[PDB]
């Protein structure tokens, strides 16, 4: 058994994407926790862990077909200062990922490979859920007010 | 053995500093708790207890080298009415302490005394963390708004 | 407080090194587990997690001094096919890291910054222990024999 | 509801295949346990039980569509004496099964029947995992050596 | 994102169908329990709850794609007096639902939307099982005998 | 990894010192317990065990740098029949050890070796504490009176 080259190319693209996402999410988690904002930090931390699990599963699969995982590349990473910028960066990344996932699932299942198609289907469902949450939070921030919004996620620790 | 005089002088200065810090912190804790503000009172009480432990360790050390602790002198104490003033006073005190600690560690480890240098290093790390927290809270107050800020640390028990 | 630029440069270099090490270790862990050598996969996973913790500590420190962590670049990554090659790659990486750590600790503690020096001291101790273990295992493989050695790591479960 | 004839034909073929696989795996389990290689007998017994569950599920499905299960015929069964021969026989069987599964899934989902397609997809995933394990063990035997390999599965208890 | 209109139309139709099914099942459960027949009441109650949850999941999905759920329209509801009539009504409803589900899954997965296709696949499996059980019970009633059949689902609780 | 010769020389000196200290402490513990004095025996026993741990740590370290531990030498051992003489011997030994430790830490950390410097720092702290306790007890004996002092560390057992 030896998966065709194009399947491996798509798997490698998705792996690199998930890696860059992991890096971005962890950096944002730290940089938010540093400022006092706590619950946002916890949420982003859990999100990063989930993306880590994604990367692991994709690596295992791409390795089962007699392939060569690519742990050397990385796409551009973005950073922000306020909240709106962080949320917008995350939304952009998720949109790109979803588009790639759909195109790949189509072109792949058109060649009799099924398990990889199922993997992509699961990843797609999860990424869609995540982008939905992001959009909801962004709309909320837009409505309430940046200061009045932040005013509800700042708590003093237990010294 | 018996440590040289300059080491003892530095230890005594640091001891007096920690004592004044304890006094200021407890006064601020009480004066904040009285107004309704609660979580700030808890935090400040904890910090005061930490500085107490600091002073205890420093006095033990300064006494091991055949010295004469100085429990008779205090520096100037500051008080405020709003939150900004309290935080600024605390920040100033911590900055002064940090500078003294660094200079002392240098001049001390340049004379073959190690344990005191380690004590100073620990104290320095702790004061670093504390000044960091103070600056963070001050920036937060600056951004949100004094009233809107206080509006989240008030409470009633009964 | 604002740490001087050179301290930040050294911290960033060490951070990038730890990141590349994490990546290499996890890749090797997976690629070894895939073949049946489980008892090696376990150790390698543990080491990768340790390097993760190292990276987090360095990030926090470099961020406390009003700096700009660099999560964008990586050094070269190496891969092998047998065991000897993996061990040799890891040994090379650790040697480089140790040299950098020593030079940095010196040039740093020469400027009245103590906490970062202590961080580097801890990291150095750990990396030294690890390189020692690697050298021991390599000598053992050299003596016994690749076949014999492998013959005691397979599990069949 | 009445599934078309071709779906039933494919289901019956897969059922017969799983039955022959069950028989082969249990025979090999016994014949290996008899010689002392216990740690292989355990694995083979578990594998046989898994194939048994496969057969049960396929029978239930083929019976829900108003069909006639075929518990009367069997394909050829192979036996060996060493380990390499056993592993090679199992590998051949799994390859054949995988090819049939893929062709069937395609021709089936092209006719608006979904549940059977899902059943085949699950069976395919499992058979693929199994063939992977077989290939790994075969390569390990190739490398170490029959004597060495066998020397780590005898129990004496 | 924004799901195309046809996907939303199919989702709304399926939602309305599941709602009418919920209503019919609960009415039948009550009307059977009232007469003494107990185990049939329990079974129908459980099935009604299942169809409820079905409707809930479909509503959530149709709402995630920026749609407008339709909780205002219902199809026709049927009632009976004996058991045969109830079972036949349920069988008819399930057949219709199955056909709709298949056509929808096809036309939907032909447009790059996957999650909705998976939802429909699950619903289809469940409706398959249910129609199977209905047909089995109907054949059993046909064979044994209506009176002799009922004679085994009565208890002294009323 | 190969520590320079001078570091190894200092480590060996300290190892031999700790060994002689262990021997002296255990001999004194036994010789005190024999006479009826109990709590003194317990204290000295605990101190001997602590010095044992010291020796073990130093041996491990000196062996990590590709060295040759020296378990053949021993410095002159002292013994006294009274109590004051015991305390004075212990005080002398500790003073010598402290001086050596300080000089070694300096000359060592002046050559880019950190872990050994940390080991010496810990040992130095401990020896400081011990000499302090010894001096305190000696002053107490000087004040109260040998008879009075002995009168509070005797039991029936
Ligand atoms: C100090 C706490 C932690 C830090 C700083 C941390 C950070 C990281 C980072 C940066 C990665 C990058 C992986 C990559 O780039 O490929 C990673 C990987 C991973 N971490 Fe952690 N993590 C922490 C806690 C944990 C713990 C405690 C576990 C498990 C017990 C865990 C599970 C994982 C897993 C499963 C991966 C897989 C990465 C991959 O497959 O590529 N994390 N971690
Ligand atoms: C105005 C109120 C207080 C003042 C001025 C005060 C002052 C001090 C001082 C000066 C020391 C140590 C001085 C030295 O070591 O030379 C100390 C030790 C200590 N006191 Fe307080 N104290 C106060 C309240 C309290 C209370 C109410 C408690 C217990 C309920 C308490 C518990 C302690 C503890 C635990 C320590 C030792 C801390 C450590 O070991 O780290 N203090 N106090
Ligand atoms: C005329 C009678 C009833 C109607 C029309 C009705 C309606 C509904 C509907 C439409 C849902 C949404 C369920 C879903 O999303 O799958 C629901 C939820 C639920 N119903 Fe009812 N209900 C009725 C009676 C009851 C009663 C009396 C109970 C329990 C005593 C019950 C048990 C539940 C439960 C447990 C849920 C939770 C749904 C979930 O967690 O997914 N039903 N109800
Ligand atoms: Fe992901
Ligand atoms: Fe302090
Ligand atoms: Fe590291
Ligand atoms: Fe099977
Ligand atoms: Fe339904
Ligand atoms: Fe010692």
């Amino acid at each position: 058994m030896q998966g065709d080259p194009e399947v491996i190319e798509f798997l490698n693209e998705q792996l690199t994407a998930e890696l860059t996402a992991i890096n971005q999410y962890f950096l944002h988690a730290k940089l938010q926790d540093h400022k006092g904002w706590t619950k946002l930090a916890k949420y982003t931390r859990a999100e990063s862990f989930d993306e880590m699990r994604h990367a692991e599963v994709l690596t295992d699969r791409i390795l089962l077909l007699d392939g060569l995982p690519n742990y050397q590349r990385l796409f551009h990473v973005r950073v922000g200062q306020s909240v709106t910028e962080m949320f917008q960066a995350d939304r952009e990344v998720e949109l790109e990922a979803i588009d790639r996932l759909r195109r790949g699932i189509e072109v792949m299942r058109a060649k009799h490979d099924i398990t990889s198609a199922n993997v992509f289907e699961a990843i797609l469902a999860d990424e869609e859920h995540h982008i939905d949450y992001l959009e909801t939070q962004l709309d909320l921030i837009e409505k309430l007010g940046e200061s009045l919004y932040l005013s509800t996620v700042i708590e003093q620790t237990q010294p």
